[PDB]
């Protein structure tokens, strides 16, 4: 409606929030909005991700990395955000932390539609979403596309670069590989800035979100470490795995022949 | 239940993201978004504050600067969260402004909970929350109650500080009036911060809620300005909100210490 | 030289912290390295924005975008390092307050040129810097050019822009003036900005540099209101300079865009 | 002295920049400038950590956290500037790469300091700092000394938690090696939170400071990443600096707490 709680709808926002725990527990508020509020910005991150896509399809440069922009602020908030949790205490978990489900944000769709998007695909994340089929839908679209990093590749052919003929037409189900002959590509680029500034510009946006992405997963496993704290893989040494993982190999590399 | 969208209800949560642009806009997304998050911050804060004035009912400070704690990380969120609406250009802006209300965040009643909670007490304010007299009644509730301030010098008291009579009982709905004769109370406190550790602790965590509650404040205003202009209420309006303060006699003292 | 030590000469910097304090105050390390570590940014951040300048008179967009964004860094840090200063309680400095002159930060030449820099000159300032005819000498060279704002009204007059010919030559040491002329020029811009993409970036790295110093400038400001006191001059002073504005029409514009 | 840039001693501090580019390559000054501002936060570390260990040693627990705040707040701006460094492209850097010399902050005797104070002994440590008999004498004292960790250990066994005899009196100049006779000792201080606050408080700042500094130098290596890139030593050390930690036994009582 035309009320400020009613545009934002604040009634059913604000009523989403239901701890499970009989006694009721006062740090388990703080444990559900903390999960909330991340899911909120990770809506936005897909929704400001997929024009970024869009953008790139269209060779529309100033306005992908306008979006691009705004993903950084909000994977940067996404990231800022643990400071709060990690006021949560293992005196105070362990008060609710019986009550709670075995569940884990391994079950986050929108997280993992991210994830998808930005290239690390996998084909059998598809049934962990089968109870509902049209996220399962949602999911399944996104990974038969090229990633935001393929669309990237491919806007490169578009203007001379030497972009291997098999980023074209190929299993877009498939992760992509670390290519080696990309490493020209973006010597070139990387050499000649003034010239290929487009390019340059939106190299250094997509090094900006995977590194941004990389503090999140790594403030993510260290406010888990003080929490529940480690044990050794799926778990806290699994979140360690995550941070061996790269969505644009070819942007680091070069960095090691550059100029070379 | 045992879901992580069932224990989150994220079903309800991710459903609540209503754009109302006919045509459907890009950045009203961000829009609301960006007012939800805020939110959700908002409702915990409160939460945190409300928690701080039972420990301080209680003498039990260790329990009361933890929550005070957060409520400090909490309140850093909002007054950061605003670096990513301020990428919302006035070209952006001016696309699904027309669909949006005369409704501002006046109506926050979460906002205006953590408004009169603070000590800030507007009696002839629960008015515009008139449609939810459920939530009106918990609004009154912290105006008649003493607030997170007042339950603070109550604190003093009860520990032998010279704290005026006058706050062991009073018309509560009537905002905090400076008070003079708090000035000695303090300038004692910081004199001799090893004897007085517990209020120097507590003394410097609420300037930092304040402080920080003024940055949000700023930013807010900062953000306004960049997206509709300045140039009464308005924008103007935001500029007096920042003339505001929670604990005059907390700042005052601050030029009279070892004098 | 190649040493690490010797490339940073680290022995010159890490020498530059000398205490006045007689009997030493543990607090006065602080004091001291809050403000050398913000000049050693502020110098950063005029290295930079001189580059901006030069890259805006030779047509070179993206790349001023990229020591603004730089440039916008840099800021944010100067900014959230207020955090680690608002930790100075009024005890503490109490206690070397008395060893410190009535200087202030008034006397730091970094700052006062990016203050003109941007705009916001005062030949009344060249005054306060009568001790270095070589630094002032700088401030003097800063004053008489078009500042960065002036170099961007100039860059879309050579575009085909309706910049109003005043500003192709004039007396630069005049500390620039609202000019209502100019928002036809900027409502065109805001309203295609696919058009004009190249203009519309540059505002809004510009707003954005305006927004953060004022920040830093509200940051600085309430840190005062905790260390020292609110007694206009003094911490009237860092109310007013607030007020102030490096780009007016960049901000106004947003009352008559797409209406 | 009296003068703002005579107290701060801003000439010798603005004059220690000097770039070996011939050239002279604008981003040369960010190089060093991001450098020496770290250098400048790891001198107040030092200094408010060393005044933590003292405090400890004295059993003034509030002065000692006090310190500690102030720490956390540094390593975060420690931290958080790693932002504006993130600007250096492998473009730029290649401009004056090549004259840069084979030092690396491994060569930096303050951060060891830090290092060292927090229990990370390396006695094969001294003598890259040989070529300074003053500094390396300094690092020698916080070797053989008890580390804060340590000295915490031996806080609480002071006030009858079941710490073992060994931390009474040892060889200091080796790191502290994780031990699990510890664990009961932190699960009656998380399990009985009401009776030991003073101890839990210390026991979440220590696990802050720890994190924090986790951080700087997570984000140290990400940025190495992106200016030199990745293919035992260079960035496949900086990994392993992760690997590291100060309060083991702070960090794995948290699987062994109320079971
Ligand atoms: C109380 C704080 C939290 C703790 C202790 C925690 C702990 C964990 C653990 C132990 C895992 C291991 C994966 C598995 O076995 O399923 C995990 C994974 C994960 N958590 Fe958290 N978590 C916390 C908060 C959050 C929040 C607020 C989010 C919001 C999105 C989140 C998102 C995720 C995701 C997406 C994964 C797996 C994704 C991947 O494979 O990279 N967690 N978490
Ligand atoms: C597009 C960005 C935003 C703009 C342009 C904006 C603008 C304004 C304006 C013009 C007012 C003045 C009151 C009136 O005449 O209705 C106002 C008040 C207010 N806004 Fe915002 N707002 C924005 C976002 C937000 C968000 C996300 C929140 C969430 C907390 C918020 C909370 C408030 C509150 C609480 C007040 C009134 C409080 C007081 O009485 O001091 N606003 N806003
Ligand atoms: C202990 C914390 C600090 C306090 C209490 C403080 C206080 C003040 C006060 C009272 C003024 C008024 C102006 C005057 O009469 O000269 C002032 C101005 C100023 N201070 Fe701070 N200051 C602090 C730290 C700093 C630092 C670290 C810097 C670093 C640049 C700084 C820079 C300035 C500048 C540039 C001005 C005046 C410029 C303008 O006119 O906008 N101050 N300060
Ligand atoms: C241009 C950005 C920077 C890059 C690419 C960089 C790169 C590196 C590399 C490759 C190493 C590994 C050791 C070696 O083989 O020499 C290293 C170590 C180190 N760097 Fe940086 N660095 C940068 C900036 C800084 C800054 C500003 C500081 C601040 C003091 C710093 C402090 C250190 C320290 C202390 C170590 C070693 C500590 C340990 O043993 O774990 N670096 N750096």
């Amino acid at each position: 409606r035309l009320t400020y709680g009613g545009y934002l709808r604040l009634d059913q926002l604000l009523s989403a929030q239901q701890p499970l725990s009989e006694p009721a527990h006062h740090d388990e508020m703080l444990f559900i909005i903390q999960h909330q509020t991340s899911e909120l910005w990770l809506k936005l991150l897909a929704h400001e991700l997929r024009a970024a896509i869009v953008h790139l399809q269209r060779d529309e440069v100033w306005q992908c990395r306008k979006v691009l922009a705004r993903s950084k602020q909000v994977l940067r908030q996404l990231t800022e955000q643990w400071s709060v949790l990690e006021t949560l205490t293992p005196s105070e978990y362990m008060g609710f932390r019986d009550v709670l489900g075995p569940s884990s944000g391994f079950q986050s769709l929108q997280y993992r539609y991210i994830e998808f998007l930005l290239g690390n695909k996998n084909p059998q994340m598809l049934q962990v979403f089968a109870y509902d089929p049209a996220g399962q839908a949602r999911l399944r679209e996104v990974l038969e596309a090229p990633s935001l990093y393929e669309e990237f590749l491919r806007y490169l052919a578009r203007f001379g670069h030497a972009i291997p003929q098999q980023y074209q037409a190929r299993d877009w189900t498939a992760a992509h590989v670390a290519d080696d002959t990309l490493r020209p590509v973006f010597e070139r680029i990387y050499e000649n800035t003034d010239r290929y500034w487009r390019e340059y510009s939106l190299c250094e946006d997509l090094v900006d979100v995977e590194t941004q992405f990389q503090l999140w997963r790594f403030r993510h496993m260290r406010t888990v470490m003080r929490v529940i704290g480690f044990k050794r893989s799926s778990g806290v040494g699994f979140l360690q795995q995550a941070l061996a993982l790269t969505f644009f190999p070819e942007l680091f590399d070069v960095r090691t022949s550059v100029g070379v």
